[PDB]
């Protein structure tokens, strides 16, 4: 069996280019803000392109595939492997293939997760395509799936636990149901050989809390809330703030 | 004469709370932020789509520029019709009674503002508006382009001040040579104050370009900042970007 190994942080920048497509220019700079949580000591970058490319786009994705290779860090890829490719969206799987990241987390659509009874089979060719690549296949799913360690007979390396509710519960005062029940989440999905990561939701106000009462957590993609605290410390300071609670 | 004032825009704040879906980040917090640095008031801009700031954060700013008494700005497209979520311009104005609105010609689905008014066309349906609008409290100014050739019929249509779109100006001053567009702004708001209309500026005004603007177009009262602060902020925070511009003044 494995060994304690500490959490690392991926700051996730789709808000970075929510922010840019709003407005519909350059400003602000994607791979330039990439760039500054890498400086902080960030262990990764995560994006997540939309097949509607609302925020992050097939052009962002090959850029922040550059900046992360030439840094030795990870990019972990989010998205629908089932969307097929359209205009201006090439698919997971052929983006993936053109950038070769560390990891590709895998969603339904992000506020579920699979339905194994439902996706397993065509879930397990792509699957297994992704790790032939060279990437870490990670599942978005439930705290409360019972059929979550099925995952692992799909052939996936990691689990990420959807920390949505744990978030709203923690926020109301009372997260302690939620607490119990992501750590037993967490030890069913370690108990099967996968690795769990976490995010969304997650904030310098609630990942203490999570961290000491969820063990061996390998990653956490925060994004959101990262963002948010930004606005009134800087990049710089939030991205330290979230690795010294690591 | 008069030291030129910013009003922070919090647009992109709603932008980063709406795309999410919940209460973070706060739009009030980050405008209180932005005043304790030293704003002079907060703008925004409820749209009829919705996009990111509402009509309950309108109030809610409302609320707090009038507790530290500071102005509050509100643009807006007054022709627009109420629409789900959206009450309108001038109930809004109303409701909350701004020191200063601030019309636009805007339409539906415009991703920013990119023109201003045609005197030409609008200047009869502004008249009735803008003295509604003056008959609440309001201050109010139009947003203008600075070659329009009909600039000075704002002061025919009882506007009080004249907002110069500055995106024009942002673009040449990246581009490096903004000598002739900063020549072509003093002229457009030398016309607008021999009409007794009061000249406020921005869209892509940020820390790179707003000192030079401020240099050579004169007596520029206010400025609206939004986009570029919001973005220059995520470096350095609210705060110290905040101070950043008033230093600039």
């Amino acid at each position: 069996h494995h060994h304690h190994h500490m959490t690392q942080l991926s700051v996730n920048v789709n808000k970075i280019a929510v922010l840019r497509n709003s407005r519909g220019g350059a400003e602000p700079d994607v791979v330039r803000a990439a760039q500054a949580c890498l400086d902080a000591g960030a262990h990764g970058i995560t994006v997540h392109p939309r097949p509607d490319r609302r925020h992050i786009t097939a052009e962002d994705v090959l850029a922040l595939s550059t900046l992360t290779r030439a840094r030795g860090v990870e990019f972990n890829i989010e998205g629908n492997p089932f969307a097929p490719p359209r205009e201006g969206y090439p698919g997971l799987l052929p983006l993936c293939a053109q950038t070769r990241p560390a990891q590709a987390t895998l969603v339904p659509d992000s506020d579920h997760g699979f339905d194994f009874e439902r996706d397993a089979e065509r879930l397990r060719p792509l699957v297994a395509e992704l790790k032939a690549m060279g990437c870490r296949v990670s599942l978005f799913v439930d705290a409360g799936n019972p059929l979550l360690e099925q995952a692992a007979e799909v052939g996936a390396d990691r689990v990420e636990l959807y920390t949505g509710p744990y978030a709203e519960a923690h926020a109301a005062g009372d997260a302690a149901a939620m607490l119990e029940l992501f750590a037993t989440a967490a030890r069913r999905a370690q108990a099967m050989g996968l690795g769990v990561n976490a995010g969304h939701d997650l904030s310098q106000d609630n990942l203490r809390d999570f961290l000491a009462h969820v063990p061996d957590v390998l990653e956490v993609s925060i994004g959101h809330a990262l963002i948010g605290e930004a606005l009134y410390d800087g990049l710089d300071a939030t991205v330290r703030g979230y690795l010294a609670l690591l």
